[PDB]
């Protein structure tokens, strides 16, 4: 995709903290950019849309390279159009933003090191911490902070058709191999475009974009999970059609990434009073979330540990109480037992498990922060009973939301002013971001 400048692109600023062994932390001046799929896509020579509603203009261009050449993405009106604001080390993403001519739903954003480069993190062996407020995030919504193995420049150095780069939030990928991206590998995803049946702005193209994914945080004020998702190809790669896998496909496991992950949800692991409104981890208030990516002596990822801090008390992750799935952290062995007790597909195992996730964590990964609703499962996998008839079966109950919650059109209409606030990002070696773990 080319880049256009009918609208100035000014990344909202966002500071974060790099911490050293001993607890000393240094302020870093970063910023954030919005993902290209939310941007205006128009012809390079006019304001005429190349993509509008849920369609491409195929009277103008009709294949990947030519649309990538004749179309561009433009700047983004962060606050008034997308409901994205920052202040200091704090980022607020609003759910539905109604402007004069348009309605924006959700957002996906990336931390920048510079105007043209995502801030890369190498997580293995290290510690990542942030504060989050999910208090205004109800059933059916997901405020997500995670890492994916995108390239720092959005793919510019790999794909000559991508002339927009990280500045315009290009190059996305995750463990769902998403096919709704309008540009992948520097080529517009216009071939075999099929409009979504329930999302007025979306469709899927011939191609999807895969890469490793570490879901540090997927949460609302009812339920939370952290989930590694390995891929048999570590970095960004293009997939084709149904072989992409991911959930907007016929066989979600048919592709190269694990679409389920090895998930830890306190509620799903059997502790229903640990996380929620006024609970041990109280979701009406700001929560500090600590994640440690531990190595074994061979240098592989052996364990993911979670701690919470609220009002100065360190709260270790809740004990999983599912019989046979004892433990409060994610390990290969724990994941084997979890999949067994829940009767779930061992795709995590088949695609390389912890060791394969650690290969991604050893490399650079992009930090992404988003807010969204779910046009496939109404977020029931996160905060409800899933499958909907599975009450009493181990693994089915994930939160206390009703099985009728989460329908995008309904939650968009009822809770449009929902929002999530990510703030106070701290990163460094183990023990460096919060004292007294
Ligand atoms: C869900 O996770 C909760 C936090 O991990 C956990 O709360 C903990 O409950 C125990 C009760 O067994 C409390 O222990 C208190 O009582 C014992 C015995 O009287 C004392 O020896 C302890 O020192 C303590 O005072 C913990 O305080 C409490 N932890 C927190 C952080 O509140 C729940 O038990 C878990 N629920 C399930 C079903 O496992
Ligand atoms: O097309 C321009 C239009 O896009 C809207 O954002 C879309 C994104 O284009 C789309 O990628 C995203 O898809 C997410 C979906 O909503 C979720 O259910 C789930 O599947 O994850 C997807 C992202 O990976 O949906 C949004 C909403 O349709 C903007 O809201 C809009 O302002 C803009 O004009
Ligand atoms: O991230 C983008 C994509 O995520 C989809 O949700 C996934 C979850 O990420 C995934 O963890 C979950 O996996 C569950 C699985 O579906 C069930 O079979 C269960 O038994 O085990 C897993 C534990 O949760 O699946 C969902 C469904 O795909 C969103 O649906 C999608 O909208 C979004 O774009
Ligand atoms: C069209 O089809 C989608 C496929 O996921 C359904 O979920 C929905 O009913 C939409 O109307």
């Amino acid at each position: 995709q080319n880049a256009c400048t009918l609208t100035a692109e000014n990344h909202p600023s966002l500071t974060w903290s790099k911490c050293t062994s001993g607890g000393s932390c240094t302020s870093v001046q970063g910023s954030i950019t919005i993902d290209a799929n939310w941007r205006w896509t128009h012809r390079t020579d006019s304001a005429t849309n190349c993509y509008e509603g849920n369609k491409w203009d195929t009277s103008y261009c009709s294949d990947g390279p030519s649309c990538a050449s004749k179309c561009c993405i433009d700047g983004a009106d962060y606050s008034s159009t997308y409901g994205i604001t920052t202040s200091g080390n704090s980022l607020n993403l609003k759910f539905v933003t109604k402007g004069q001519y348009s309605t924006n739903i959700g957002s996906r954003t990336y931390l920048m090191e510079s105007d043209t480069k995502y801030q890369m993190f190498q997580l293995l062996g290290n510690e990542f911490t942030f504060d989050v407020d999910v208090s205004n995030l109800g059933c059916g919504l997901n405020g997500a902070l995670y890492f994916v193995s995108m390239d720092a420049d959005g793919g510019m150095s790999k794909y000559s058709g991508n002339k927009a780069g990280a500045k315009y939030g290009t190059g996305y990928c995750d463990s769902q191999c998403p096919r709704d991206l309008k540009f992948i590998n520097g080529e517009a995803n216009v071939e075999n475009w099929q409009s979504s049946t329930n999302d007025a702005n979306a469709g899927t193209g011939k191609y999807g974009s895969c890469c490793s994914e570490m879901d540090v945080w997927e949460a609302n004020n009812m339920a939370a999970a952290f989930t590694p998702h390995p891929c048999t190809v570590i970095g960004q790669s293009r997939c084709e059609g149904d072989s992409c896998g991911g959930t907007y496909s016929t066989d979600r496991y048919a592709g190269i990434c694990d679409p389920d992950g090895c998930d830890f949800n306190s509620y799903r692991q059997g502790n229903k009073t640990f996380y929620g409104k006024g609970m041990t981890v109280d979701t009406t208030k700001k929560i500090t979330v600590v994640t440690q990516f531990l190595k074994n002596s061979a240098g592989e990822l052996s364990e993911i540990k979670r701690f919470y801090v609220q009002n100065g008390k360190v709260i270790p992750n809740s004990e999983s109480t599912i019989p046979g799935v004892e433990g409060n952290s994610i390990t290969q062995d724990w994941c084997d037992r979890q999949k067994a007790a829940f009767g779930d597909v061992t795709d995590f195992q088949d695609k390389g498990g912890m060791v394969q996730m650690g290969k991604a964590l050893a490399g650079p990964m992009v930090l992404v922060m988003s807010i969204w609703d779910d046009h496939a499962v109404n977020m029931l996998w996160l905060d409800s009973t899933w499958p909907i008839d599975g009450a009493g079966k181990p693994g089915a109950e994930r939160g206390a939301c009703p099985t009728t919650s989460g329908v995008p059109a309904e939650v968009e209409a009822e809770a449009p002013n929902s929002n999530v606030i990510f703030s106070n990002i701290r990163f460094g070696p183990i023990g460096s971001t919060v004292s007294g773990l």
